């Protein structure tokens, strides 16, 4: 669906920026930079779960040229990248579910598992 | 949560782009420009309904200044802006519901209802 590679790059970048902003606000609440607010937290978790469904589509074959932080490795090992992306989506969905209840230990664990998705994928598939 | 006002503008622009990509795909399928897949159409409608809740947060005071197509009018008439935005969130949700059926007439009308809200807002609050 992308007319040029730049548009696929822009799409996936835009989605991850949105993900980072919303995910970071949950982080702030759990790290103690701001008080935990259950209502805002659940909006952020819902946002991350919905946004997680977006960027995969932008990783079109060979779009490692130009203004992208995606590595060529993505398309060398695309099944592994896809496995990570699916796990991330599933993690984000579990965080959204956890945010609908009061149990803080369950939220905190769900958040950690989702955060590990980010780091694990970036380590292998994103420029430093 | 924006570190600088440019960030708020980039956030809302990024969201609108994602909305446009998904809504545009849906309209291509309704207008004969690419093959129709009801499952894809539905999940795009769910993307739009989730995304529709994202850009409002970026419309912070003073962010008519910067690299933006938002008009100063937004902040004079923010009640009206917010009424249009919530109505958009509502109509995007309604399109997502319609997309769970095979009632093509109802889907076409839901899609038009959502399109009208894009235009209605842009006509008042976005630069030409
Ligand atoms: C692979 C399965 C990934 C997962 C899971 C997550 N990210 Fe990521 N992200 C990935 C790549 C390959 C890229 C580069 C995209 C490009 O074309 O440049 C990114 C990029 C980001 C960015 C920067 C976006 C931008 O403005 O250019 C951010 C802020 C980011 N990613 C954050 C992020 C977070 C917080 C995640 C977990 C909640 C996360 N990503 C997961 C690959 C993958
Ligand atoms: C007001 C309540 C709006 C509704 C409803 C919709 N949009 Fe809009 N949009 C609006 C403004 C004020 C702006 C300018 C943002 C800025 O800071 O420049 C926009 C912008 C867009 C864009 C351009 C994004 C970019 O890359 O800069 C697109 C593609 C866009 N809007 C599309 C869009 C669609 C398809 C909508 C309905 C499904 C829709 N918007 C609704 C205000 C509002």
């Amino acid at each position: 669906n992308f007319e040029e590679p730049a548009d696929a790059i822009e799409y996936r970048q835009a989605a991850f920026g949105l993900i980072a902003y919303n995910f970071g606000d949950m982080g702030a609440m759990l790290k103690g930079k701001k008080p935990f607010d259950a209502a805002v937290f659940s909006t952020r978790a819902d946002n991350v779960a919905a946004l997680s469904k977006i960027p995969h589509e932008g990783f079109i074959a060979g779009s490692d040229k130009g203004d992208t932080e995606a590595l060529a490795k993505i398309w060398q090992d695309k099944a592994d990248f896809d496995s990570k992306m699916t796990a991330f989506q599933d993690n984000a969905a579990a965080l959204a579910v956890a945010a609908k209840s009061s149990d803080q230990n369950n939220i905190k664990q769900a958040f950690a598992n989702t955060g590990k998705s980010c780091k694990g994928c970036h380590d292998v598939y994103k420029k430093d």
